[PDB]
């Protein structure tokens, strides 16, 4: 759609802290696919509330773990490039 399927599909070695951030949503491993990976930084996004009703496509993780391992206060899910360079800066 934006990123090809066979770059979602691809086997990742999570960095300690994003490996901590799975782990706190039930993550159970210590290798994911980049598929897996965005399941459950979706599912801690969801978990934490790092959302606003006026603003329905920006995650809020300024204050977070999620923050400080993007880098940025806030993101678009719309930009799906600029999510897989931040899990890309995560991962070993
Ligand atoms: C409520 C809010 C902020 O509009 C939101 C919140 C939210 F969590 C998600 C999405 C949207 C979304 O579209 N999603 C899928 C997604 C987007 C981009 C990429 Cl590249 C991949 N996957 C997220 O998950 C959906 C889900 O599985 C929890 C149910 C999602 C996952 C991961 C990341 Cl990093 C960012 C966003």
């Amino acid at each position: 759609s934006q990123i090809p399927a066979s770059e979602q599909e691809t086997l990742v070695r999570p960095k300690p802290l994003l490996l901590k951030l799975l782990k706190s949503v039930g993550a159970q491993k210590d290798t994911y696919t980049m598929k897996e990976v965005l399941f459950y930084l979706g599912q801690y996004i969801m978990t934490k509330r790092l959302y606003d009703a006026a603003q329905q496509h920006i995650v809020y993780c300024s204050n977070d773990l999620l923050g400080d391992l993007f880098g940025v206060p806030s993101f678009s899910v719309k930009e799906h490039r600029k999510i897989y360079t931040m899990i890309y800066r995560n991962l070993v």
